[PDB]
């Protein structure tokens, strides 16, 4: 039993993770095969944050101005390329610690490990969502850039984001590794707002079905609803419209709990409408949203 | 900026996370120099439950009664012993990846990064709080067993916990790596109620510090306390006494953010008193107390 904020185990990625330094400007890369991914804005300078032509201020950079250490080890960038929003900086030795890997665009509301580093060092591990907004509310400082989100299929890590920027509010916004942002996000220091956070009520309810497995159950009620009854609650909550798909996706947890999905809807609703009364559900205060139906069965099932 | 409840990178651990088969019992161990460290529960059966006896129960097992599995590689176990609540199982093989370590016994409100195992395999990792209670509020399923706690000083590895039973109330008790139970719990199937678990004190105001670090400051008032007014709404509130020690440790903090600690202890009995009105700090609707000072500097100084 039991239910925490829980991240994949980092260390396929660690072996990955290197510093990639352009002028004054140092962040992290990604170092599979012979390939060290980073955010392009790397390239950009003092002055370049407002509105950079990368394009332009690629070609006054050359293979020998990206300098990548791995660890203590200096890498020889043996060729570069600029893919959307990242660099594909080639060296001329593959990642021995290279793991079996894919790289995933992630939809909204999807969840991944965050790697959070500093000069090719990991500094700590978090799982994220990917908020509707396509934003990620992360823990990244100065630096962080580089920084990949994933997620791990026993061997396989399926790399879905790099970090690039924080927004005015806090926020974090970044790419998949083929380097295109998720959201409306763009690589400039420019009035990049936030669109409207939802809540993922997909995770929510799955989160509620970790609760109800780890025998918190109180916000049961006797009541059910219909998908559009609740939906019309949801909507007025910024609750994420629930699907089929989202009822099918928590079959799993409906099953094993032997509580029909439009059940825990009905809980969902009468927690909107009435809050939590100064009561928890599993340590939280409020409704969790950042946990996949794929999350709670993970953590529930002990893949 | 963004604070999130981030564990230190696994990778390290990873590295030492071993199977240990005892007939019918699978849990996983520890394999760091050529010892392996698991729960001494890996010996007992279907009916030991209740009241084992392990130095008798042990005199039955032999080293080839010890199945350490590494990955896919069995490991001969050359020589085995128990040191309190742990078998030190002796390996011929020293382990490779062995990262220079510690055993730390951890004082409780320290935090350390848990790394959950199944059959040897890292499944997740999550930061946790050794509770005043001496449990730990865990993520755990059945065979989670001889899952380390953790703290990285740098390169060095200070092994903290290693994760031995669930008590009744879904809550985790364990040992540090030398088999000391944290508490007064015992590797036993007997009525093991949780004491009170009170507030880190030390730690929610880390958190606050963390969260006015973060542009969340709308819980400061223009109030102050003294330590002993604030330590009376603390005790009602079930919140762990604040010593000028725990005043010193948020030095840091109150030099970084320019606020007295005094005057976010007037903060805290404000928000104890009244509640949080609806608010969240932190993206948490409840004070959370399992962030150390230490904890906070690292995630916003970047460690
Ligand atoms: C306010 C925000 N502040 C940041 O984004 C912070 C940063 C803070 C914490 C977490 N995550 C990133 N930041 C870094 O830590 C960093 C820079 C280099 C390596 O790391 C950074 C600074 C600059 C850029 C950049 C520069 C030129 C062109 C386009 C973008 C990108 C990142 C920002 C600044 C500039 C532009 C957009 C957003
Ligand atoms: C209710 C609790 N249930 C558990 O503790 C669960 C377990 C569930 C989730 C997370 N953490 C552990 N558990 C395991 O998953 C496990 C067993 C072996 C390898 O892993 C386990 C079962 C048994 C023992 C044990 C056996 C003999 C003597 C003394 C102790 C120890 C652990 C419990 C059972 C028995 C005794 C105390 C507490």
């Amino acid at each position: 039993s039991g239910f925490r904020k829980m991240a994949f185990p980092s260390g396929k990625v660690e072996g990955c993770m290197v510093q990639v330094t352009c002028g004054t400007t140092t962040l992290n890369g990604l170092w599979l095969d012979d390939v060290v991914y980073c955010p392009r804005h790397v390239i950009c300078t003092s002055e370049d944050m407002l509105n950079p032509n990368y394009e332009d201020l690629l070609i006054r950079k050359s293979n020998h101005n990206f300098l990548v250490q791995a660890g203590n080890v200096q890498l020889r960038v043996i060729g570069h390329s600029m893919q959307n929003c990242v660099l594909k900086l080639k060296v001329d030795t593959a990642n021995p610690k290279t793991p079996k890997y894919k790289f995933v665009r992630i939809q909204p509301g999807q969840t991944f490990s965050v790697l959070a580093c500093y000069n090719g060092s990991p500094s700590g591990v978090y799982q994220c969502a990917m908020r509707p907004n396509f934003t990620i509310k992360g823990s990244f400082l100065n630096g962080s850039c580089g920084s990949v989100g994933f997620n791990i299929d026993y061997d396989c890590v399926s790399f879905c984001y790099m970090h690039h920027m924080e927004l005015p509010t806090g926020v974090h916004a970044g790419t998949d590794l083929e380097g295109n942002f998720y959201g409306p996000f763009v690589d400039r220091q420019t009035a990049q707002a936030a669109g409207t956070d939802t809540t993922i009520t997909v995770n929510v309810l799955a989160w509620l079905y970790a609760a109800v497995i780890n025998g918190d159950r109180w916000f049961l009620n006797r009541f059910t609803t219909t998908l559009n009854d609740f939906n019309l609650v949801a909507m007025k909550y910024n609750y994420e419209p629930l699907t089929q798909d989202h009822v099918d996706i928590l079959g799993p947890l409906s099953a094993q709990t032997g509580i029909a999905v439009l059940d825990m809807c009905a809980s969902l609703k009468e927690l909107l409408q009435n809050g939590m009364n100064g009561r928890t559900i599993l340590g939280s205060a409020l409704l969790e949203d950042e946990f996949t139906p794929f999350d709670v069965v993970r953590q529930c099932s002990g893949v």
